[PDB]
């Protein structure tokens, strides 16, 4: 569904910083940078996922644009600084706390003025229309998952 | 002071990852990227230093190349994953912390084969010739400071 997600929020980007809080294989972050983002911070504590991410980043030929952090998402939010323009939140079902996480990101001033938060959850997960200062821009349900995209009030339209 | 330091280890670089522990104002990491390093991870626990770093990062017009972590160096090392090509160390309890930090970095396999670990300390601080698998390559004293650079046994000779 990589192409599906990017057809929603992209397909191409104008640079910026990406935060992938539950990076997994690194797919989301890597493709985002590929499609136009400048750099990406990937957070994934899963030992097995690490090796895969490492290899995927090296295969991009622009590996230095990726920073992998082996830590819990909550911990990462309390240690990262600066601001992110695109945030990917695809937590495993049992650890999913989209609302709390976005509120934390906003409270820690980790979101850029023009920010987009892409959430991937089970199809059955209901999310509020507004979280912090963000609002749902798009929501698509395909297969057993649902992708919900939050953006800041006044987020600029995407250029085609 | 930076001109002297970089004439020792540079003066230019063709890409790579920088790690600036006990970053302070982040001056070394920023200059290293300006000279050719690809990206930098800076770790600084002090709140005032963090503010300064964030501001300096903006003045580079290439802020997307920096990742600032607000955490203890020890904690940071346990969360880092990529191999680093250039490491800057200027910590409190210099001699003690430099040895412990290099030992930790080496144990976590966070140093590239051709890594340069650059230590800036008071002129009187005496550092050991060897730490873990590293050894002193260069050491220069000027003004009221001393720069010591550690490298791995297989470090390649540098150009002039
Ligand atoms: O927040 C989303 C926006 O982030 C950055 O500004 C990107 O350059 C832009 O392409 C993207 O639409």
């Amino acid at each position: 569904v990589r192409g599906a997600i990017f057809n929603m929020i992209g397909p191409y980007f104008n640079g910026g910083r990406v935060l992938d809080l539950f990076a997994g294989s690194g797919g989301l972050a890597i493709e985002a940078v590929s499609r136009g983002m400048s750099a990406a911070v990937l957070v994934e504590k899963n030992r097995k996922a690490q090796a895969i991410i490492q290899d995927n980043i090296i295969m991009t030929k622009a590996e230095n644009r990726f920073t992998l952090l082996k830590m819990e998402a909550e911990r990462a939010i309390d240690c990262l600084t600066g601001r992110f323009d695109l945030v990917f939140l695809d937590p495993p079902y049992a650890k999913e706390t989209i609302v709390a996480t976005i509120e934390a990101l906003a409270a820690k001033n980790l979101l850029s003025e023009q920010v987009m938060v892409v959430c991937e959850t089970d199809k059955t997960v209901l999310l509020p229309k507004e979280i912090a200062t963000l609002g749902i821009w798009k929501e698509k349900i395909y297969g057993i998952s649902k992708v919900t995209v939050y953006v800041n009030e006044g987020h600029h339209h995407h250029h085609h």
